[PDB]
């Protein structure tokens, strides 16, 4: 067998059947004789390739496979890799290298010092020392991406390797099963359970690894048994809990003082599947107030190490959430009362308040819709106004890197063909990965894109306001016609200048057979 | 509080009470006002500092704390760090940096690009962005070293940081408990146990992480229940099993073909706490023969990823070995028969055969002796001839880096004051870290050093023989007087030119109140 | 031809005929059939290998070639590489890698992420993608080490590469001539010369790259023409000027304030072949005082970039010093007056003052002696008391990394067989690379080693004194018998407890036919 044949066999035996890519000459020997059981998803720029693959992996809860062109293709994807690192996305990033005979002279398209290029944004990064090693290196990449804590990995392959003879002993790679589905030992788990049972006023904080593990239902059971309020950890990349469940208390503000104040009076705070904590704004104060102790369950040693407070347990989130939910006592305390419905913001017949947009989406979207958020100034309102009952219903750029939601919404929609994906994206954010629209059109992936157009980088205006910063350049983005951009890439386009038009546009979009972009005129 | 006071409080609260070091000016502000409850162990070169700390950590089964001088001190220790990486040794390596005001100009003793210096031999490597961050960074270092898979970490600290005010919120660091004591979920553990119960001819292979976890006794129970032969994985850094137990089958040869042949006919091979596998020599063949399947339990994702065959489970070795030992059925198969005693090699009244030396050590040493091996050509014979009943009885340079055993034997002896340490070290190997002898003399750490003097790099002569390599330079090391070297560093010195003298020297050494070096004239 | 044959041909055609090494199995296929026209110099530990090669390269003013064993051998040498980086030493460091077929599994002796290991201490670091690339990669290593600014480089070679067929087109590598012998363009050089001619009170500061370039005599001419005082830049790795020439003003103190004070009143300060500046102690103040402007000629862009003051020209030191010396006007100002002779320190019949030792060395050593300094507390006195008339007469660890002078003195003596090398090394410093003594004995390289024994890390006691630091551990090194250490490694050993014995010992050492170590009892 060839390295080509052996590698594709390894991929299929490990459950991989799709290649997300933007092709180049170093990759042609890999892509030739493309197997008939595989699918190739083209995107026009590598931030888009990786964003699509990322959405697909996060929603499918399985690794996604990417093929990029040498250093320039890899480089174009590095902002996207920053998000993937923070979301623990299992991405296998491969990049084609020059033929081994031309690496020394640094021919055009040589990826120099290749394994160093994507660092520090990957778990593992490698170029094999010989062609016959390629299948083994691919095996390493698959498992490194897939083991807890999941994350992106990088493999560089000289293009002449594919046609070489594979090692017959590579067959041992095909069916390897590698598990990190582990939980705390019985003795120490019993200690933890007793601490939860004994708490007088417990609180629960959940992060994105809960949703990645599909541990949501177990966390609901856990919260119900403990009669505990549930918050989502700050800067949330995913939604780990039904947002209208009586225990739900919403998204935590991303500040040190804000969080310790919120947790004041809670004697035991159990954090599951989150860093402690993904703060954002400067908000100095106490990490925790006197009387509060924190216990973190995390899949990631790097998270456990850097928490400034609390105890930690490094284990699989699925296994731990299931064990805790099934072991804790039913508390005799009263179940928390549901948060009241949000207020309706006054809305005239002109430009849309973001609150109006979210209320209308909530009214009209199916109960199993999936939302993506890259409308950076409206996140708090979005979290309050969308009833998200089901797992896998929310995605937000985990490293704050713009250019995620537009392509990721396409990957999510590909992963979940029966759940309507609705990406709510600011006019600024929409540009970073605008060319991803083409992939939705070409493959008829029926994502709905809602562009919140207020003509400015709104979140930056706000942060500048709090800093009291005068004379900041580059904050306005006037003069972008999003309907024309959509037309450019073959996506049906609608405009909503007021509420009547918003409802009409959403009705049309929800009824459409392909992707649709709606440009919404929102208040400055 | 100062950063100095806060950092020492964090260290003591996390169980650290000893600093292994070689001092410099960048470290003086850390070492001043050295706490009265701490101990400082000086060594004369940094390979020795780290080797001593490494032996101490491995034997104590807890992190060891190291303080080195900037780039040159760190650099001198990098061979030692290569071993520590392979043995999963929890080492907290700190190095002093220039004052922040002088880093930019690259004053003498500036550690340039400091965090990159020890890579790729550390789990985590960092320089804090401010003085107040130092305690938090130290906390990260402690936990990164200590979490499975354990390993060395690196922290660079500008010398002006120590006198600065600490953040009062650093108190939250002091008592953090971080656990990675995890095992496979119940459902999948039951599947594994059933596979072991159902095996017709199981075999067990154990690596160094078994001994690190003190999982030895649990592995004995497991082997007895399964009635299974037990091998030690190749290139063994530690001894994970009583070497005269009936199930014991010895050290595996470090070759692909050799190992698959050894495992032929075994239907299920369970590997615990080892890489799969630390091969050494070129010995191409089948990874496993038809009819053998392999299951690996490893604490290290990097090991699970790179295994060329078998299934893997990434979990704590202590927790997994205990669970398996207590869950498996008692097989009705006959218990394996003990290996017969080794043959006595013919020995005249002249120079000593290594076999004679090991037989004599076995005869005379206490039953709870601890051995170290850096006699590279005699390893197979050592493993056959020393009855090692207890855990923590054997150490060998885990990355093959010479200069480990001499200093490590001092650290081990410090960790285990009631167990006689005997380091068996070749004449070539003895030189790499010769100055470590001084630390044994100064602190009166009563390690026995047995120098196997055959005048040559024996293992290299052998590898050259198999390669059929003629005219290789640099293989001989004549003209070293090890008694004079011992005298140089204040260690009592004896010479054994024959068996009568060997017995006499060992009797004197075992009766001595301090460290002793015995130079043994061994056969070429 | 084989890769082996082609690589040795490239080496010899590029002027390399010596391999400094400590061998291992990954290197045996390189070292086998060792060419009869090459020499191999064995040392017992890799810090010693690299130190010897470094002294050899610095004294010979040509690249030195090193062969180390994988990661552990490379790691043991990294402190030595820190010095080599700072001295711009042209060192070609090669290390053997596992066979390509065993790299993936990370067999014992695999150098993982090899090219990253020696960073940031090398100019270039690489592992070739194929065997046939090895000669080209070696060519790159030779030229990268040799081009200004010279420095160490690293090449990792899988051991199976050597026996493979070379590319016949590799012959084009053999005779490549690569020059960086460049100087400032005529127009701008004329501007510089006019600025020097017009200066009313110029000063000259010289660094190690002057001595490396053998630009010393040209700098003498330059200083004589400009009638300018000449200082050596601080933390001096080499001596760039005759120390009894009337213009000579000695070693600059390594402090910001000290240097600006020294330069006060000098209108133009010309720095040649030094960083601006290698400060050491904290000594805050003005970089330059009003009225002083600085112009730096440096071979190293990294030096030019980081200078906090002055203009800079990046060019070859030899070419620039020659051009300036031959272009400047003869000033009509009076030639500076020679510094007066140092005072004789009162000396009783007991332990030796360092000043006495240096005076006696100056009295007895030949006029073409070469000194090395690793007696860290006595440097200022050494510089004042040794008349060094000739180039290449002084070496001091350029990064402050101890363990340099003992091995480097052996390499220097090998490079300069007709110039008596005398290494003056503190009792603390002597231990770092003590095993290097063996190489001097084995090859009968007649270096004289003068051990300044005061029982303590003297420089650290002084820095602790100025910091007012109490209770610092690890500052004393009692109980080392240096005569016994010398005997251990086969070097003739003498002791000097007083002046009478010092003179007697030096007379014997200077008359000896081999290496000699003198242990001198110096004042605490
Ligand atoms: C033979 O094509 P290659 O050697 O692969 C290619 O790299 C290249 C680069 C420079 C000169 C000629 C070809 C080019 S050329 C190429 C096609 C560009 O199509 P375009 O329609 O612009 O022009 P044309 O080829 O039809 O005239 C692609 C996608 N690539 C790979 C590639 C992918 N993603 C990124 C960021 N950079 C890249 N270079
Ligand atoms: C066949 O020998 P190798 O595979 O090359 C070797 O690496 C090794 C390592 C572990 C087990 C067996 C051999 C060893 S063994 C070896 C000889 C040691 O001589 P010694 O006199 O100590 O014992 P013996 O061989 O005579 O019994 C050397 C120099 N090397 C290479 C080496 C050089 N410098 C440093 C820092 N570490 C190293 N390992
Ligand atoms: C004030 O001392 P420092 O600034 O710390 C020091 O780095 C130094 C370097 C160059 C010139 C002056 C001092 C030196 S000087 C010093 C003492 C050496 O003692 P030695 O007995 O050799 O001479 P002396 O000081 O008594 O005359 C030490 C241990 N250090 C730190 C150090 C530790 N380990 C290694 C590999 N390299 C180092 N430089
Ligand atoms: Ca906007
Ligand atoms: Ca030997
Ligand atoms: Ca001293």
């Amino acid at each position: 067998a060839s390295v080509h044949g052996t590698t594709y066999e390894l991929l299929r035996r490990q459950g991989i059947d799709t290649v997300f890519g933007n092709p180049g000459s170093n990759e042609l020997p890999f892509l030739k004789d493309f197997p008939e059981d595989f699918r190739y998803i083209l995107a026009l720029q590598e931030a888009c390739v990786v964003g699509i693959a990322d959405g697909y992996a996060q929603a499918s809860r399985k690794p996604a496979f990417i093929n990029l062109h040498s250093a320039a293709g890899t480089g174009n994807a590095m902002g996207a890799l920053s998000n993937a690192w923070n979301s623990h996305s299992p991405l296998i990033v491969t990049a084609g290298q020059q033929t081994r005979a031309m690496i020394g002279v640094e021919a055009l398209l040589t990826n120099v010092d290749a394994a160093n290029l994507p660092r520090p944004l990957v778990k593992w990064s490698y170029e094999p020392a010989s062609a016959a090693e390629v299948p083994h290196a691919m095996s390493r990449a698959i498992h490194m991406a897939s083991m807890a804590p999941q994350g992106p990995v990088y493999l560089s392959v000289p293009y002449d390797d594919w046609d070489k003879d594979a090692d017959p002993q590579s067959h041992h790679l095909f069916d390897r099963h590698v598990s990190s589905s582990v939980r705390l030992n019985d003795q120490d788990l019993d200690i933890l359970v007793k601490a939860l049972n004994s708490a007088s006023n417990p609180a629960i904080v959940l992060g994105p690894d809960v949703d990645a593990a599909n541990a949501n239902a177990d966390c609901v059971m856990l919260a119900e048994r403990l009669k505990a309020p549930v918050w989502v950890a700050p800067s949330a990349p995913r939604c780990p809990f039904p947002t209208r469940h009586p225990c739900f208390r919403g998204l935590m503000p991303a500040g040190i003082a804000a969080i310790s104040q919120l947790l004041e009076g809670h004697d035991v705070v159990l954090v599951i599947g989150a860093p402690v904590f993904r703060y954002h704004q400067y908000d100095p104060g106490q990490y925790l107030k006197p009387g509060t102790r924190l216990i973190s369950v995390t899949c990631d040693p790097l998270e456990a190490a850097r928490a400034p407070m609390g105890d930690a347990i490094v284990a699989d989130i699925g296994a731990m959430a299931s064990a805790l939910a099934n072991l804790v006592e039913e508390s005799s305390r009263q179940l928390p009362t549901a948060a009241p419905e949000p207020a309706k913001v006054d809305q005239d017949a002109g430009r849309l308040h973001p609150e109006t947009v979210f209320d209308t989406l909530n009214d009209m979207a199916p109960e199993n819709a999936i939302y993506l958020n890259e409308s950076t100034s409206t996140t708090a309102q979005m979290w309050q106004r969308l009833n998200m009952r089901n797992p896998g219903s929310y995605y937000f750029c985990a490293a704050g890197g713009l250019g995620f939601a537009l392509p990721a919404a396409i990957g999510v929609q590909l992963a979940e063909p029966e759940r309507q994906v609705i990406a709510v994206i600011g006019d600024g954010s929409a540009n970073y990965s605008i060319s991803a629209l083409w992939t939705a059109a070409q493959y008829n992936i029926p994502t709905i894109f809602v562009i919140m157009n207020n003509g400015t980088y709104g979140a930056l205006r706000w942060f500048a306001g709090v800093l009291e910063a005068e004379n900041v350049p580059g904050l306005d983005v006037p003069g972008i016609d999003f309907r024309a951009l959509a037309k450019g890439y073959g996506v049906q386009a609608l405009k909503a200048d007021n509420l009547e038009q918003l409802k009409g546009s959403l009705q049309e979009a929800l009824s459409a057979k392909g992707p649709v972009l709606i440009e919404v005129s929102t208040v400055s």
